[PDB]
């Protein structure tokens, strides 16, 4: 079986906030199979180096040529080859990768955990963001997830507004649900030092279980001080933008946790790299995501499946903020969890139907 | 005199909470002079690299033919040749050194700690693990350890709970006991760092007076990071498998208290040379054992007693575990206190029918 | 496909110098398949922690009765219950992991290398240690190995003999050799940093290509130190004893390149995860042996044909040591390097005749 | 057994070159046997904080004191005790340590190796200092103690002449003795960093086989950028006034070898604690002398045979530098190395008449 053509699809699909844009890669193989992957972002270049436009425009001219024709059975070697052609481009290695990866699981007729070396549980637990801005709505929304069994674990986006009135924000929603829910934070690198200082205290002494990316990443010094000191743990999560940064921050003692993100690292195989390098350090895990729909979710899925442990859980929750999908098999949310089946590949079918009605 | 046997037995004793294993060692010399020694470990593999059945099978076909022939009063000479025909084995080790120094202590009439360098005490301090799972019966057993005056220094095995429930448990029994006891935790390796950070600053704010081996060993810089800021002192105990391991642990400033094990080090000499290096270095000491009967209880006790100091006491209580044992001397456990003669060696005789009955 | 059965097979078999001892492991499947791995090592407990007599008593007493019952297609989940039952036990790891491979790459049809990815290459170069002793002689064989076009590239082992002895001897191997060859040494821990400080630098100004493990592993300071002064590469070999120990050498900056080799790791995945650390870090690569028959070498290289790069070669010559055999299929060694072929598994199968002969 | 007398005596004996003065101790105990030791230093205060005068009057007056009444078979006890109460006087508690050993190896048969566990050798290598000051006269002394074997190690000690003269006189030694003689040097703290960055460059071209204490002790950094610099080994001496000093240097990588002097550490059993620290770090050993008679020479001896390795051998050559001496027992300098007897205690019995004669 060798590799006969990659197609790279850009889909707005509507979110129940607005649209996601995700970039759907379709690769046909010359024994008939085909495998699907995913490459997402969030608003085009504001979280990452790579837009969906930029996305395709590379895999059209650079990344795909160099696959067609290779044997589709051996991914290690398609992807060697990208690293040697391609500098960064992260989020197409990691589309590509899964669909390489979801062929070669239908070919073989085994789930891509398996490929991967075999999952360790069935189910992954899933973390969900209170984004409504309004703490009273906040609450609310977090007592329902909670009451239908959904979520227990919740995640606050802050660092937009003064830095008191985040802060007063958080504290009111952990004082209210009080020891029935897990309270985080994500300030998506929009504190400097001087400010974080203060901050991850009172966070830390109201109940807040961690506080991810802080500061910037360009301040390391910052990162490894905030590590000693902040009496919640520091997750990182955009200063991993390679499997190399990870060993880097480790090295450093630059946080105790570290974000799993396969559009980040390079796709599942990568990412099980970053983890690894964090396991033999002693840095807890916890799934991330780039708001993926059920293609990039599952694929981010099966490696986590594979995991020793996974100490502070993951946040696959993409699929749910979609209204529409591109799948034909929804995703099953039940207890806290994420469910995923041993079915060959990701388990997933394309709709043509509601492709064609939602590729620009 | 020389070396003309070796045996090792493995012994099944049951216990008062299930069985305890271990490898009784006996040194038969040309004068007559027999001297025992014991190899015990928890939970086969679990808890080191050594089991009962890899200890006896390395004892048989590598160890002993390298003493038999040798002078059974050079233990230096001895035991350096074991270093050099086997890395590691230490808890084999611990044993054959144990023997050797028992059949010397009884050629000469002096007890172990005589033959050690003198002792400065007679008597040791004997913490106790409540290990009930219930926090109600532990603090009735740590009253009624109290009450008939056995310990007043009680560790709790934490860890393979969720840490607020783990951290609950430890909490209510320090807060119900409160100044009558000194209360410690074990985590056996079982936290990450990102865990340990707010369940070492709970404890210790709590009233606990030490926290031992809290995130595993390959996670060194952590360990020096949670060296520098828990409330509680750090106790190491699983990064210690050698004396150069001890070292390394004070030159980094890994932990301010070590735990002293003659299994993890190598035998009653190896011991006091990890104990030098934290001397040397400032750096507290605690006797630990590896649940030991009466041979490696009193092996160990017999080197603490010539330690200037042990700020943090003892866990001797090994013996008190056992429903039945293999020697005729039963320790005696008085006054929070274990109490060591001054007869040769060890101060212990098998005991013939005990022995052939649990032998297995 | 559940485990059935697994047998630990000591082996002696006689090489081209005396003999070598061979832990066979041979997994039997509900589905028929076998699998069938190796465990060994080099003079007993004089290497490495494990004996073939502690390897097998393990097996047998702990580690096989964990994985009767599992799924034999579940390679990660069979591998993580052996890390949470028994601490170190590399080699008997390896012996396990590289069994249940083979037995998978026979039942899906794919060769190891393929369910550990894909290989980007089918040949490895192939160093040749030159151990007689004598200049003369070592001159002489390393001229024929080129005659033949069997090896290029030479190691020496060195450090038994006074410095200045050993010393001569390599300079004057390298310089009738000239640039014909590679010569490297390999000094097994023997030297102490007072003695390697003038002699890395007569070594290196005198064309050796390489230090390997000049000094003892506890030494860790002076392996960094040596590291930066050096004119000639510091390998590291024995002072990796785990993957978290290739991370710790690794943010330590204590050497350029790591010998890879599975049985010090845990098996042929195990290795990979060291190699990925060393590759997120920019160390060189090297692939190693513990001079294993052909089941070992071919599981250990199997590993090594998925790497992006070995800078240094390996030295899977071990085969090539043994008069006798116990597999059916010899390995070809031509035009310098060990090549492998794209049969299912290891591609290998026993011979039940020499192995009911040699097997002790 | 009790301690009932402690008698220190300052004797003057003739030297070669001029005088010596030791404080020779005897210590009666209860039983019968007497014990002897010394405590010897060189130039009154010029090499160390104890003058012969001051030795007396503290053991007279406070340490002696301390003593009596206790177990004289109780070494650490004793040894612990007069820790207490007196901060450092190393060379006092040598002295009283030789002299409680020397008594206890009566008592029990054995010779002072033995009580400290048991020699692995019975002679040691001695170097010897070349100290004329003419070049010419010091090649031919050197030639002659080649001659007769009883010498092939020399030191030369430098650092009172302009730098580049000191040279000179090195080289030329090295130069017209060869590979004949192992040649070294001793700057006795003489240089500030700046002079010793040349010098040692020059020395270690030219080879000098190691570089001894080239800059002060108070000067931590430079002796740290030495030992990474200099071609040649640096090894600490003045740097080690107590055993915590050599836990600081090894820490601190400030030496690849240690100095070994009972006199600057408390005793045999304390030079021993010194030894261990460094074996645990990989730092080269080499028994040292502050010019001792025959009873501290011994003393010091028989807690070298008992190490695993001296890399780079000892300088127990006082007795060669005395005409005069007070014991009945010459020692036996042959075949390049001093050897040391199986008789017990240190072997060594006062001659009551030259005692008498050479006391003031
Ligand atoms: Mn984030
Ligand atoms: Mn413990
Ligand atoms: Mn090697
Ligand atoms: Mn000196």
């Amino acid at each position: 079986a060798l590799i006969e053509r990659i197609d790279a699809i850009i889909v707005d699909l509507p979110t129940i906030r607005q649209q996601q844009t995700l970039v759907v890669l379709r690769v046909r193989c010359s024994d008939g199979v085909e495998g699907i992957g995913e490459a997402t972002t969030v608003g085009g270049l504001a979280y990452g180096y790579e837009s969906p436009e930029g996305i395709k425009a590379n895999i059209d001219a650079h990344l795909a040529p160099a696959l067609i024709g290779l044997a589709a059975d051996n991914i290690n070697a398609a992807m060697l080859k990208l690293d040697k052609l391609a500098k960064g481009n992260t989020f197409a290695k990691s589309g590509i990768e899964s669909a390489l990866l979801d062929a070669q699981g239908k070919r073989l007729g085994l789930p891509v955990s398996e490929l991967l070396g075999g999952r360790v549980r069935d189910s992954l637990e899933v973390a969900w963001t209170l984004a409504s801005g309004d703490t009273a709505r906040d609450i609310a929304e977090a007592r329902h997830m909670l009451e239908i069994r959904r979520h227990r674990v919740f995640k606050l986006k802050i660092g937009a507004n003064p830095v008191e009135q985040d802060l007063k924000h958080v504290v009111t929603i952990k004082r209210e649900l009080g020891d029935s829910a897990s309270v985080r934070v994500d300030v998506n690198q929009y504190w400097d030092e001087s400010q974080a200082i203060r901050a991850c205290q009172v966070l830390g002494d109201n109940g807040i279980d961690l506080i991810e990316q802080p500061i910037s990443r360009i301040n390391r010094g910052g990162q490894v001080r905030l590590n000693q000191r902040t009496p919640a743990p520091i997750m990182a999560d955009e200063s991993i933008e390679s499997v190399e940064d990870a060993f880097s921050l480790a090295a450093d003692g630059a946080a105790s946790i570290f974000a799993l993100k396969i559009a980040k690292n390079g796709g599942p195989r990568a990412v099980l790299r970053t983890a690894q390098i964090a396991e033999a350090a002693g840095i807890g895990l916890y799934g991330g995501t780039m708001l993926e729909g059920s293609i990039g979710t599952l694929a981010s899925a099966h490696a986590f499946l594979t995991l020793r442990q996974l100490t502070w859980g993951t946040e696959l929750f993409g699929p749910l903020l979609l209204t529409e999908e591109i799948v034909n098999e929804p995703p099953q949310y039940r207890d806290f969890q994420l469910h995923i089946p041993r079915t060959p590949g990701l388990g997933l079918t394309l709709d043509e139907q509601r492709l064609a009605r939602f590729a620009r």
